[PDB]
C-alpha cells in the first residue's frame, strides 16, 4: 500500500481473476477426461496465491 | 481445431500471455527477495503449459 509496491498486488488479482471465468469456460463442453488433468488449470491460482500472501508484506503493512 | 473446443485452447493463450508482462513488471522495481520466491509465478505458465500440451490431443489435430 505504498503507491509502487501495491501495483504489483493487483496484477496478481487478474490472474485469480480469469482463472474464475476459464475455470467454468474450460468444462463449458470442451473436453472432460479427468478431474486432477483439469486440476492443473486451477493451481495456477493456487501457485500465485501462495506467494501472493507474502507478497502483500513487502507491499502493504497488515 | 473443431470449432468449439479449439475455444479452449486459446483461453491458454492469455495465460502464458500474461506471465510474460506481469513478469517483467512484476521485477519492474516493487520488490525482490529470492529468486526461487518470483519463481512461483512463472510457474503459473508452467502448469497450464503442461496441460496445453495434451490440449491439443482432443481439441486440434496434432
Amino acid at each position: 500500500m505504498k503507491k509502487l509496491r501495491e501495483e504489483a498486488a493487483k496484477l496478481f488479482e487478474e490472474w485469480k481473476k480469469l482463472a474464475e471465468e476459464a475455470a467454468k469456460l474450460l468444462e463449458g463442453g470442451g473436453g472432460g477426461g479427468g478431474g486432477e488433468l483439469m486440476k492443473l488449470c486451477e493451481e495456477a491460482a493456487k501457485k500465485a496465491e501462495e506467494l501472493f500472501k507474502l507478497a502483500e508484506e513487502r507491499l502493504k503493512k497488515l
